[PDB]
RNA sequence: UGGGCAGGGCGAAGCCCGCGGAAACGCAGGUGGAGGCCCCGAGCCGUUCUGACGUGCAAUUCGAUGGCGCGACCUGGGCGUA
RNA sequence: CAAGGAUUGGCUCCGGGCGCCGGAGCUGUCGCUUCCAAGGGGAAUCCGACUGUUUAGUAAAAACAUAGCCUUGCGCCGCACGC
RNA sequence: UCUCUUAAGGUAGCCAAACGCCUCGUCAUCUAAUUAGUGACGCGCAUGAAUGGAGCAACGAGAUUCCCACUGUCCCUACCUGC
RNA sequence: AAGCGUCCGCAGCGACGCCGCUUUUUGAUUCUUCGAUGUCGGCUCUUCCUAGCAUGGCGUGGCAGCGCGCGCCAAGUGUUGGA
RNA sequence: ACCAGGUUGAUUCUGCCUGACGUGUGCGCUAGUCUUGGGGACUUAGCCAUGCAAGCCAGCGAAGCGCGGAGCGGCGGAC
RNA sequence: UACCUAGGCGACGACGGGUGACGGGGGGUGAGAGCCCGGAACCGGAGAGGGAGCCUGAGAAACAGCUCCCACGUCCAAGGACGGCAGCAGGCGCGGAACUUGCCCAAUCCCGGCGGGGGAGGCAGCCACAAGACGUCGCACGGCAAAGGAGUGCGACUGGAGGGCAAGUCUGGUGCCAGCAGCCGCGAUUCCAGCUCCAGGAGCGCACAUGAGUGUUGCUGCAGUUAAAACGUCCGUAGUCGGCCCCGCGCUGUGAGGAAACCGCGGGGCCCAAGGCGGCGGGCAGCACGGGAGCGGGGGCGACAGGAACGGACAACGGCCGCGGGAUCCGGGGGCGAGAGGUGAAAAUCGGGGACCCCGCGGGGACGGGCGGAAGCGAAGGCGGCGGCCGGGGACGUGUCCGUUGAUCAAGGACGAAGGCCGGAGGAUCAAAGAUGAUUAGAUACCGUCGUAGUUCCGGCAGUAAACGAUGCCGACGGGGCGAGGCCAGGGGGCUGUGUCCGGGAGAAAUUGGAGUGUUUGGGCUCUGGGGAUAGUACGGUCGCAAGACAGAAACUUAAAGAAAUUGACGGAAGGACACCACAAGGAGUGGAGUGUGCGGCUUAAUUUGACUCAACGCGGGGCAGCUUACCAGGGCCGGAUGCGCAGGGAGUGGUGCAUGGCCGUUUGCAACACGUGGGGUGACCUGUCUGGUUGAUUCCGACAACGCGUGAGGCCUGGGGUGCAGCAGGCUGUGCGACGGGCGGCGGCAAGCUGCAGGAGGGCAGGCGAAAACAGGUCAGUGAUGCCCUCAGAUGCUCUGGGCUGCACGCGCACUACAAUGGCGCGGCGAGCGGGAGUGCCGGGAGGCGCGGGCGAGGCCGUGGCGCAGCAGGGAUGGGGGCCUGGAAGGGUGCCCUGAACGAGGAAUUCCUAGUAGCCGCGGGUCACCAAGCCGCGGCGAAUGAGUCCCUGUUCUUUGUACACACCGCCCGUCACUACCUAAGAUGGAUGUGCAGGCGAGGAGGCUGGGCAGGCACCCGAGCCUGUGCAACUAGAUAAGGUAUAAGUCGUAACAAGGCUGCAGUAGGUGAACCUGCGGCAGGAUCACUA
């Protein structure tokens, strides 16, 4: 039965939960604290993480 | 060598005309009247009733039903085959 | 005549191409091929192709015949499409 | 694929068929119910190719089953007439 | 009466064996019939038997009831329509 | 007024597939405010509880106690 | 309705069917042409459960009116009474899918002659459904029919992060599982989470549909040689298209009239915006007016339009008649005398009953060789001896005629190879089927033999081909060259056919005078294609005697199938070249025997393990008594540091060489590899790097769209021989010289070079380094080279002891010693090189021992004695007893005596080798306490034979083919067998819609009447039911056939290479199955090529 590997490998996965939360900035905002980094790096070939 | 065998039905070729077609031809309407065609009359026969009868009308008939009914027929006489 | 349906009398007319055909009207206790005469039909199977033939007197058949198909013999025959 | 054996090993077809013992075969259909009928299936006792096989258009007083209609065949008899 | 039947041989069964009965099966035989006793089934119609299916009365149960089993007496009346 | 990925060892094609865009129908997750519009058309022109949806009047004017409003009459209900 | 005409419509698509079809204003989407949608605001239509009939009224065939029928539903006291939400809310059901049983006539309007009514309608509520704008709680005010909101007024998800496609080769789990992913794809950069990041953002993702993407529907504007696709040919009607000159209609301009919404535009500070509101526009192949051109009508030309005529030619054009040719086969006669036939080889077969062969005669059918070709003709299929008849044909020539008669085609008609069919005739060859003889693993095939249909003719059917130029017909235009057509002209000429070559242009390319004049896209007409598969299959139709033909889908399934070319690789393709992992000519062998050793297997507590074709198997320098040593039985010991029992380091001959480094092997015993620049091609690529010749060599000569370079090869380095000088003492080691293929002869000549001889010590001496690319080659067991995984205290650590690596029914590799007389044994004699350390005296029979201590030499050969063909004095295996050596320890080695095995020349097979070589023969070194039958070296003796060839194996090159690219151990086809899905057939059915026809027939208007509000009668409308039937669409079904997908199993191997029988399609038959066979085609062939 291959169900049988359907929800223990399911289960197989480790939950590692979420960090304290940075409340991210929204809208215009957020598309500033963009741009503050499209600036940074002297537009053009960024590496973006 | 003679003779016998209603009446209908279906509608083959061929033909005529109309329509269509460039042509080949195709439809349609008449005409025609073929066929071991169809229903059947006189007649013939013998399917069924397993009817009647079954010391009978009759040493095989009767009735109804049925089949055939211009034929590969039936029939008188003559003749042949014992 | 696949199957299946309608109609069908009498009378009085009208029309036609007038031995007949079509139509209309009237009429009967709805009834009309009025008696007589006169197919029951459909779906299939088996067998024999068919029409025909047969056991006169228990069998009419699927049997026999048939045309077709085939084989055989025969050039001393009726003359090979022949017997 | 191997092997034995024959003159050759049943081909195309067709089938519990009028040909199948088992057998009222099995499945389907038909029915309330079917040893029947039909359609399938085929290791077919013992189908099969002019000893003709397969084939059903047409034909049939042939053999068989179902349906419709019909009916004293029956339920289940009764009455009438002639002789 | 080995065993089965919750325990329990006999409520009901009952192996292994044994004893009978019947003439409703089929044999066995060949006594009667071959100077012929019409041979299956059905239909029809009457009667008889009981080894009793229903109906009447009972006894028994591993019979609460309902039902079912087993046994007894009794042959009066019954015992169908179909594919 | 646009292409991109995909047949191959690589190539050039043909070729279709797929991505990329709009639209409307439905689903999903999510959601602070306001304005505006839409919403049992698709399947079932399927079935419907209950309430409401087309009434009105000036002619004549009864009961009832001049007021009155019944019925007749009229108009609409075919929009 | 009565009577009478025979009409009416249709490929300019009638009629019938379908529609999950109300139409339109319009909407969506595209640059546009278009495509798609329009339930939905406004307009028109239609309907009120299905129907039909009607009353009233101006208006209804009304339905929130009536009458009846039908289907559903309700109430009843059982007599009867009712219901039609496709009105508004709301409920149920349906489904993916759609709101409150709210408030009110305040606004918009309607009915009513006003006070009234209005679920029309508005307001609010519900819903991220849409458009737009903007962020990350309670008074007063305000508005409101009323309330609430607006307006003052105070106190962040959604999806993703491999490519397309923007953003992670971060962390943990997962290990081809789970999963993800539109496509490609991943199995950890793709799964599942965390983080971060990206995208859009109060929104976002998904599915479905549609448009664009798409010139993949092509009017604009495709494609049809080979990718999918020109119908076999010709005729042919509608249709569509069509020469020149010389009032009507098309077309077109403006204008009318045409609703708003919408749309386009324009304003317009609703706070902005979407808006509101106001301007202006568009729409229509209808109407009116205008229009210089175009078309008709009618004449005139007579078209490098056509038809007709004529002329001289030309013609494998056809039909028929006659003549003839030789060959195959048969009959018959004569000769001959043993075979013949047939094959890769044979067999079957016929032969003294005279075959075969030779010669004559005869009969019969079929067939025209050579000439015969890129030559002719025909519309194609096709047409080939000769003569004649009848008929036809095109080209040419022409002051001949006609004058637009034309082009192309649905429909229709005719012809149409082979095979097939029918009837008749005939039957020589060949030959499906069938039968045999072989081949083969099998062989139903290929090969041999035989043989029926057939092949042949006549009359007909059939109507298909790779019917091909895989290329429709007509027409205009467009480069040269060479040809072998026909006619004409006479002036390397013109017409018309026909090939060819080179260019242009085109094309994805191969290629191509059309496949050109194509994005600068438009000559006409017809046909076809729209990814692959299903499938040229099914159903229906038409045709056919049948075979089948024509025509022609879908369900399901799939991300490729395909084209042309490039580079490889391969080929039972051709041609080369080369080699003792080749062969010939040879030599010695191996495999046989015993032993030594290695491998497998088995056993075992363990018999550690790597490697298994060359490139595993005396290999891991792997000769293991301990150690080595990884294994087994045990015992010790903790190199378990370090950071506050845990963390983590460290260790491991534990695992993984398919995670690696390095090294080594193999391709190689090769001759290949590459760059710079330029050229050819759209490109991958090619040239350079080569036709030929040459070389061990891509070494060179040479021609050359290449030119120059570079690795490798060579040069080189070491040893070897000859001697010049120098130095010094089994003589030693420095420095040079010496050979280069130089000279000569002959081939080849820009030659490179090859070959013989002379000269010479020497004319390919032996090694060394050794390119680029590879391989899943080997090594984690060389490593203080190592990632990752596992183990770490009862250890997979280290160490000790014992055992094993040495076990043994067996299979195999490599060697050793032999089988003897060309020998063996016993003495005497002479005796090497590498390596240069070792000898000596004494004891002992030997092995060995002891003490000093600068210090070595073999088998053999020669001479001679014995044995004397014998399992023998060959052989020395096995075993017994004794003596020693090494070591801690003998299974080790050595020595002595004795025992004395197989083996009498080794099956199929198979290795190595060309001169001081093979072989024989020892010696020394590595390993080593002890030990070599091994390895690496060394010398002694010393051949045979080729001076080659590709026969066999391989490698390599050229040309070619290829459906291969994991690269032939490749790719691939079909049956069988299992499962799944789907479609068609299928006895027997089943249900629904709809239309006809008939039967019965509720009700009802009007008329005629009446117990004059009843009832009756006839007519008319007519539901509803019943029966029969048409059409449309659906479904059950035993059985049975396909298709597709399965995990791929069995059987083969049909195709791809000459795929091992060239392939393909047609047709016919046959076979388990791909398929085989016969006939005729075709090249898409393995041939562009020969009396030139
Ligand atoms: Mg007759
Ligand atoms: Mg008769
Ligand atoms: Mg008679
Ligand atoms: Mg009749
Ligand atoms: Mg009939
Ligand atoms: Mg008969
Ligand atoms: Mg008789
Ligand atoms: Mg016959
Ligand atoms: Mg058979
Ligand atoms: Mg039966
Ligand atoms: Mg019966
Ligand atoms: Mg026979
Ligand atoms: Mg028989
Ligand atoms: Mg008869
Ligand atoms: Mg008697
Ligand atoms: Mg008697
Ligand atoms: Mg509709
Ligand atoms: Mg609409
Ligand atoms: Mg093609
Ligand atoms: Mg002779
Ligand atoms: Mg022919
Ligand atoms: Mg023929
Ligand atoms: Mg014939
Ligand atoms: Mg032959
Ligand atoms: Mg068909
Ligand atoms: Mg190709
Ligand atoms: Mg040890
Ligand atoms: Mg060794
Ligand atoms: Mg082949």
């Amino acid at each position: 039965g291959s169900i049988a590997r359907a929800g223990k490998v399911r289960n197989q996965t480790p939950k590692v939960e979420k960090q304290e939360k940075p409340k991210a900035l929204t809208g215009r905002a957020r598309k500033r604290a963009l741009y503050e980094r499209r600036l940074e790096a002297n537009f053009r070939k960024m590496k973006m993480n």
